[PDB]
């Protein structure tokens, strides 16, 4: 199995610039490094990645995705990689990432994260807590960096932000 217009070898799905509207079906089941980066997604369904059990590295990097739904990780205990960066993301649902618990690199740079919001606080922290992991770049030029997620508008990064400073009421 293997989508048209997907590179596939072995364990690796590369649909790296494929430019996919949808996430497409037939995927296997095994995939172990997932690469659905440059494409034109725009969301993702609940549980789509539920049965991708065995991966390791999920991209999903240069897309269009506005909002990431409760839950879509919390399959995938063995992810090391998880690529968001350059993306339409405003927060992160709250405990998305609980249940990865081997990441090594996580991006998540190039967002236009709304840090009025309440909702933004479980990604501040998370940052806070995880800072050692969130970066930018690839293989050789990889760089920790976990001021490169930045709030829209500002040059504040989301970590900084404090309850405070937010508002259930400035919530779209
Ligand atoms: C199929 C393949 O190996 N593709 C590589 C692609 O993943 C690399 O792009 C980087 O992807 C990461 C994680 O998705 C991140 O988006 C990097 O962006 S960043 O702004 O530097 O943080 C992407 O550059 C590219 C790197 O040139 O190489 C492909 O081979
Ligand atoms: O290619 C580069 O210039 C380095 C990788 C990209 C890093 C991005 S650029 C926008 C955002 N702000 C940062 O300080 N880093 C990320």
């Amino acid at each position: 199995s293997c989508p048209s217009q997907c590179s596939c070898s072995g364990t690796d799905v590369n649909c790296d610039g494929a430019r996919f509207a949808s996430v497409p079906a037939a995927i296997p089941i095994t995939t172990q490094r997932l690469w659905l980066s440059n494409n034109q997604l725009t969301k993702l369904d609940p549980g789509v990645f539920d049965s991708l059990t065995q991966l390791t590295t999920l991209y999903l990097s240069n897309n269009q995705l506005t909002a990431l739904p409760a839950g879509v990780f919390d399959k995938l205990t063995q992810l090391k990689e998880l690529g968001l960066d350059q993306n339409q993301l405003k927060s992160i649902p709250d405990g998305a990432f609980a249940r990865l618990p081997s990441l090594t690199h996580v991006w998540l740079h190039t967002n236009p994260w709304d840090c009025q919001c309440t909702d933004i606080l479980y990604l501040s922290g998370w940052v806070a807590q995880h800072s050692s992991i969130v970066g930018e770049g690839w293989l050789r030029s990889w760089t920790v960096n976990p001021d490169n997620a930045k709030c829209s508008g500002t040059n504040t990064p989301v970590r900084a932000v404090t309850e405070a400073s937010t508002s259930p009421s400035k919530c779209p």
